[PDB]
């Protein structure tokens, strides 16, 4: 039995951990999920949700506010490994394992179809699931971040870029696995990376979903959309919002005003863009600047007592905007869940630290003992209550699992 089963521990190459701990992923899913219970259930939220993107980060956050907070059938879609002997699945993996589970002890419904949501026999495959077990579903989430997209009618491979438009940037940054603070400059996007990551990034494949959706029957009256997004401090306008990926997702809010028209004549349903704040993801060392940003930034809040990650987020992104009394509009239209990280003395503080860090006192100035611990968390690893030493079988299944 010891052949079948292994010990899990952090790999990380090329600041991607390449390794997932089962039992662990389980007890991350669990801890959000007892965190929705403890601030107890929302009302008026939808109950047939379909989560695009809902493995890890965001779109599980949702997932698990719609379900444990909302009391929501989900159906789930997602691109993840599955386990193997030897060879642990993503962390996706384990944790929609570990969703399905809880879900079914609750006696809620918990579906999830594995496979890429740019394509349209995975829309198909999902339209059938909701035809099949649902109807029509009242909310549909749309949290994907990828970096390249085949597009599903031509077949072309666009890839996004993370670089800045016009000028070359010199941004700061903290390297991860040699712990330096350290600069680097990024070359401006040319014309064709800032298509191709609108085209990966930005609002297209969404409004694709919505139109299928809507042509097979399967939004109820009163539905409601909504895609994520960041705007950030002002310190990360250059790179992100003023960047590629900012026109990804500038072209996001040119997508939601005709979703919003579609689903408003639709019994007053409703689509917005959520802006959120900047957490640890599986990307966070995509370049060297976020893990620096974001150790300041935990830092900050925390003396604040503000600081959150993806479910306190977007839970009181539920329970507030989504389907609550007050929602928080901005001057576009969009749901703001951002404020928090925005506030003035916060984005003051960070830019006062960001010109004193070195590789001397990076653990008095910032909270990069915390951006560890959350990046490790994300894999299943470090967390409280595991047996790291224990045996386990990297071969993980999960019941009503459509595989794409
Ligand atoms: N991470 C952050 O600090 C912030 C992220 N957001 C936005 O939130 C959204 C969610 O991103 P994260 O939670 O960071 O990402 P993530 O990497 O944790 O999750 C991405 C989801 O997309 C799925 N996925 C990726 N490619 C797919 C494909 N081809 N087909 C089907 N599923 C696919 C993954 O399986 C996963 O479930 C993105 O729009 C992101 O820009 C908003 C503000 C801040
Ligand atoms: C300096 C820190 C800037 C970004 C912090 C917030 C953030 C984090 C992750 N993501 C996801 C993402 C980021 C960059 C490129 C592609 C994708 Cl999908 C976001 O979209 C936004
Ligand atoms: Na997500």
């Amino acid at each position: 039995s010891h052949m079948l089963e292994m010990i899990i521990k952090p790999r990380v190459r090329g600041f991607i951990c390449v390794t997932a701990h089962p039992t662990g992923c389980e007890a991350n899913v669990k801890k959000q999920i007892d965190y929705v219970t403890t601030e107890g259930p929302i009302a008026n939220g939808p109950k047939r949700v379909l989560v695009i993107g809902a493995s890890t980060g965001y779109g599980l956050a949702a997932r698990i506010t719609a379900a444990f907070g909302c009391g929501a059938d989900t159906l789930g879609v997602f691109f993840e490994r599955p386990g193997e002997e030897g060879k642990p699945g993503t962390s996706g993996w384990y944790n929609s394992a570990a969703f399905h589970k809880f879900a079914a002890q609750k006696g809620l419904y918990a579906k999830s179809i594995n496979g890429d949501a740019f394509s349209d026999e995975i829309k198909q495959l999902t339209i059938d699931a909701i035809k099949q077990d649902l109807g029509q579903v009242d909310q549909v989430i749309y949290s994907l971040a990828s970096p390249r997209r085949t597009h599903p009618k031509t077949g072309e491979v666009f890839n996004s870029a993370l670089k800045p438009i016009g000028n070359a940037v010199n941004l700061r940054g903290l390297d991860t696995d040699k712990e330096v603070i350290k600069e680097s400059v990024l070359q401006p996007a040319t014309q064709s990376e800032i298509d191709s990551t609108v085209a990966v990034m930005g609002g297209e494949d969404w409004q694709m979903w919505i139109d299928a959706l809507l042509d097979a029957g399967v939004l109820a009256e009163g539905a409601q959309t909504t895609a994520f997004t960041y705007l950030g401090e002002k310190i990360t306008h250059d790179i992100y919002w003023n960047g590629s990926i900012g026109a990804a997702k500038k072209d996001l809010d040119q997508k939601v005003l005709a979703i919003r028209e579609s689903l408003a004549a639709h019994g007053g349903g409703d689509a917005r863009v959520s802006v959120l704040k900047a957490v640890v993801s599986q990307a966070s060392s995509a370049i060297p600047m976020m893990p620096l940003y974001l150790s300041l930034l935990f830092k900050v809040m925390k003396e604040k007592g503000t600081h959150e990650g993806c479910i306190e987020q977007v839970y009181s992104l539920y329970k507030d905007s989504l389907c609550g009394d007050s929602p928080h509009m901005d001057q576009e239209g969009r749901l703001r869940a951002d404020y928090k990280e925005l506030d003035p003395e916060v984005q003051n503080q960070v830019q006062q630290l960001w010109d004193q860090v070195t590789n001397d006192n990076i653990y008095q100035l910032t909270d990069f003992v915390g951006y560890k611990s959350e990046f490790l968390n994300l894999f299943g690893f470090g967390i409280d209550g595991v047996d790291y030493d224990a045996d386990v079988n990297p071969d993980v299944k999960i019941p009503n699992l459509i595989q794409g």
